[PDB]
């Protein structure tokens, strides 16, 4: 096979989280690409070599290393400070560095099985015929091969419209050609939901129940880049999405992937690829931050991403690879920020679109530099 | 008995819920006020006379006559328009009018029990050793009370903070003093729960099966102004608070009783009285409203309640009757507005509760010119 | 000479102002385009037939007209209205109808002069050795050349950073060839000036006393839209921005043609044409408006323009003609709202320059749709 | 006369400021209470030892002493930090030490005169019969008082409503008692004016030529602390007002001793109180600051001041002394901010006039304490 695999993780820690996450990689020889911040502390880097020194194949750019790299490739100011966003800089090195497969992942999560790696490289074993899951209301809820506690969930970036009428959707299993390219591996104890959804009932993923399911074409089903493997080939399209711009005067955050996660499915479909969803599944403990502030971070996309998500299934896209594609979209975008009519759309959530619209673009640019 | 009960009601319709809602007021003789807005159409007062020559003691007193009765009291500006905050004229006009019993609802409410106007009689009864609720938490849930699908939910206004301990909380029941002032009745079918328990899980309520409870001094639970009767005496302090106050410049809406429902409470428990929760039970059918739009509202209020609510239990009231203690626990929001600390607490959420005080003591001092 | 010339004018008052606009427009065979909104009253329609009677050609499609041409052009939510940004119709409409002048115009604006149009005409003379006016600083300021008390005032628009050292620059006039494009013709009364300035001193303009100048490669002064011709091969670089975007929160307004003077201005530069300033010269009485309310609306843009203006003079453009300049311009702020910094450049602060750039991508699309 | 004199001056710079104010306040005797803040370095404190061994009485308390102090006066949380409202901490310790006179001042602001300290000795006068000077508008303009090119300006805080009539209106000198309590010493170089009229004149002023004056009951001006001497018993009324509040989004700043400028004098024409203005002279320099950030800073209180001065001029005060009278004011205040109407009259503007008014009333409670 001889396939690369490199792990993209972002963080502010002191680097503890290698202590159980580096076996899972070290084994399968693939590289752990570490893309530290401003604030973080020297023990990150003291901790990276000692787990090179154990056999791990990591990389831990300081941020002097990162901005010289982006002011090489004319992108000084596309990527901020203090904002988990850095996570591109991993996005672009394992790309420019000729990996195969890019496993983005968050450092709180830690693998359950020891074949982590070797189930994300699903993501490169070609188009062949094989069964492929579509549903009558064009959305998958991937919580649904999840066993959960008290009550179902739906994951974050899930639309809200069409919730309450999903029960009733009609799931169909049918023998199709599909091409998977992203992988996005479930999650057990704390799910990855929304702010509001943690909020009302608190859920527990107990354990992973469904096995694993490849979305046809029309399916769509939110991804996130806590668990998820790209093929180098849609990279492109995986650009996480600037947060901060402000929704009716109250900045967005929290929704980077969400944007992601659906940007380059959109794009997927258009090229006749796949998303997959189940193994291989991470334990993401709970962790105690004010559910509050994650609510008010949320609602701002929340109240605009039905709308985003209405429009694009409307608007065809063009493109031969992804880099084509994702600069389609962003001008889509653009017009689907003029077309879309609603309480949420003020004169600042359509300037979001615009905006993110000319960052997407300055993200394909600086790949075509490197390439 | 002679136990005169007064039904307050706010409404922009054209007064077609009359036709279910009045066969349970005439029966018991009591009278119901309903209060139009500038947006209420003509079809109201013709509905109102027709139900009155069936023998319906129904009055709808016009906004020139609303208009003119606050400004014969010194308060022309402290009712705003288009926003259900007038009903508070309704309930000026009931205690106005010497009404032992209000009776506050929605105008979408049915009773669903011929002694719908009995049972709310209840806040008339006086002190009386009887069996009270306690929790070692200080918070009891009176969704509990009913039977919901498809998990458990707390009602609109519980503290977000005290949700996941509640479920280890003991409940204790004991025979003591109390005497019942304010009964907060339930509701089948959509509960009123807060909008994050709405969107996550869409709450059904089949029945009512945990009886009714009276809570002890300590132990709190929020009283909407849906289906709730309160008691002449305690009226002064059940003013529905004006909405529209910006947090981090986001207009607060929703939660207009929310904070009367606590205000009342804590009153009632300074001067010895208690709070009812349980029948009747009235019919909330699931209206069709933009839930994300009702999101945007509660956000700002649900922000700020967990530490008003914590600071209100270290604060001490004065006063000898509700006049009294209501305009005591004005003076103390607004040591607590300087007192608190948060991420939440701008300088406009802390000037709410100072214009929010300012308010409740005009609302008071119209109630000390007509007395 | 057979020069065509098409005033365009957008109202919504009940056109009194074509009593005393109608002669020097009608003596001299031009068009008028008046272009109504939704608040525009049954009174405006009735007073540009009796003109037309009178022998004044002049035009006034109702809002319905409008928007069947705009949606032709596939630009139906390009204009907004409520807002004088509909003028945009009557560049349009005079554009498509092949006028070689269009002559931009409020409605409080009257002609002094009977040579009105025949002054406005300079900008179809052509190219021609001729004095141009050359500033060391980079900086004209038009109202020198006007009498003005009790003080000197700068325009709307002016650098507020290169004010303070203005006096002390060196203007020069040089022979050198020169194509004028863009003529701003002056105005007596209530000048041009931002509501800082009329807050301050409120000048009034007694008499045009410098006469006119033609503005040499790197001299700029700003150009409004009040009395202001430009020849048919500009008005694709001549798009009235669309304002309501917030900066800070703050939405701004009232600086729609200073965007549009500055950005026809530096696409005539780059193609090898000129702006010039003076004759014809207008009255504009002093209007009647809360000051203060204007200068809330300014402020964020005040606050945005000097940087603007200063990334302008380093940005290179590109193209041809005044579309593919235009264009290019458009692509150039959306760099300048990446590399920019300072305190007043919030997250929507620079996506108001996105948005912008993509809505001058849609005027440019819409008449390269009519050619 | 035995008069104790107290310069109250709050600073984060390095104490330089303190050689060239030494000498004015050392041969008068006078005592210099330097507050610095969180932002100052430990410079000051040396330049406060240097000049207390030269013979000047200055005082430099550390934010611990000061913290400690507003804590056992039940106020921890009035005076915020990294703000310039820390001079209130200046005001509340000369009080308590029993100084006559207290002059407010900026650190860059330096006496021109030998009789600095003499000159603001004029508030401890006494009653007297003196040539006070009226208006037929009710205002009058201190900076008719200097030489100011290039043209007439109006101070900082002058509402500007008044300003286009005030050339017209009639000012008129009687011999009538008064009793001066506030004296208000004006400034050459760079006179106090908004960032409206720095921004549109930039005014120099030259000279002192007016004279002073004693302004009769009715006729107001703006008082500034930044040279500006109050009696010991209307210091509870000069109370320095806290900044920061939204005004529809837009925190307010720069206002704070134009509120209290007015407060104060207010307060004091009800006690049959007098303002003074003109010597003694300082010299302000022409300081280093955005202009446009001020203006950012000053439009949200500019908005609002018109309404709130006209609105004292009809509601009467109650009380005996500076004490009472300021807390009917702050009362006052609060009954205005819900008569008041206007476009900029937000829910925020209206609850900005609340926590004032608390915040008054915490600085007079503090007061009450120490008394
Ligand atoms: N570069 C960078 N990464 C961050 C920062 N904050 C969080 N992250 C990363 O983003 C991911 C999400 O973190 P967070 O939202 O705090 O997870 P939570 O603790 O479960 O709420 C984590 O895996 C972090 O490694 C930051 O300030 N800079
Ligand atoms: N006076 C007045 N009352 C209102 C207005 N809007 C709603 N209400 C009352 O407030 C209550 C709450 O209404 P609403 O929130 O719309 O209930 P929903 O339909 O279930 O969402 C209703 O019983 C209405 O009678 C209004 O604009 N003016
Ligand atoms: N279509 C349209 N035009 C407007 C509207 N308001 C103003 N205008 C035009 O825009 C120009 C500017 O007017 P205005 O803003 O009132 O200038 P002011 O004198 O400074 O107040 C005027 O000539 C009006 O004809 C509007 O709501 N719609
Ligand atoms: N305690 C404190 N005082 C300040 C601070 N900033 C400014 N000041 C004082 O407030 C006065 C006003 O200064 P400033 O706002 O810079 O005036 P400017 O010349 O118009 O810029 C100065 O005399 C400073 O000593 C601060 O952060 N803390």
């Amino acid at each position: 096979r001889d396939i690369s695999t490199a792990v993209v993780v972002t963080t502010i820690s002191d680097g503890g989280f290698l202590d159980r996450l580096a076996p899972a990689l070290r084994d399968a020889g693939a590289r752990l690409i570490v893309i530290p911040d401003r604030n973080t502390g020297p023990a990150l880097f003291a901790a990276c070599e000692r787990h090179r020194r154990l056999g791990l194949d990591v990389v831990c750019p300081s941020v002097a290393e990162q901005q010289d790299l982006l002011e090489r490739l004319a992108v000084p100011d596309l990527i901020p400070y203090h904002s988990d966003n850095r996570r591109n800089v991993g996005y672009l090195m394992a790309w420019m560095e000729g990996f195969d497969v890019i496993v983005s992942m968050d450092d709180d999560n830690l693998p359950t099985t020891d074949d982590f790696v070797e189930r994300h490289q699903v993501v490169c074993q070609g188009p062949r015929t094989q069964p492929v899951t579509a549903s009558s209301d064009g959305w998958f809820n991937n919580c649904a091969l999840l066993e959960v506690e008290p009550t179902e969930v739906f994951p974050r970036g899930f639309p809200f419209h069409a919730r309450p009428a999903h029960a009733q959707a009609r799931t169909s299993v049918c023998e199709r050609p599909a091409d998977v390219r992203i992988n996005a591996g479930l999650w057990l104890g704390d799910p990855d939901v929304d702010a509001i959804t943690r909020l009302a009932v608190r859920p527990n993923a107990l354990a992973h129940s469904g096995g694993s399911v490849v979305l046809a074409e029309g399916t769509w089903c939110p991804v996130n880049s806590q668990n998820t493997a790209v093929h180098r080939d849609a990279l492109p399209a995986y650009y996480f999405l600037r947060m901060g711009q402000p929704v009716d005067g109250v900045p967005m955050e929290r929704f980077g992937d969400i944007f992601s996660g659906y940007f380059v499915q959109v794009c997927a479909q258009h090229l006749g690829h796949a998303v997959r969803f189940g193994d291989p599944v991470v334990e993401h403990p709970r962790n105690e931050h004010d559910l509050l502030d994650d609510l008010h971070k949320e609602v701002p996309a929340v109240r605009l991403l039905d709308d985003i998500l209405d429009h694009l299934r409307d608007h065809p896209l063009e493109g031969g690879d992804y880099l084509e594609t994702y600069e389609s979209l962003s001008y889509a975008l653009q017009e689907i920020a003029e077309r879309v009519n609603g309480r949420a759309w003020s004169p600042d959530a359509r300037a979001f679109l615009h905006r993110s619209a000319h960052l997407m673009r300055s993200w394909t640019g600086a790949l075509r530099t490197v390439a």
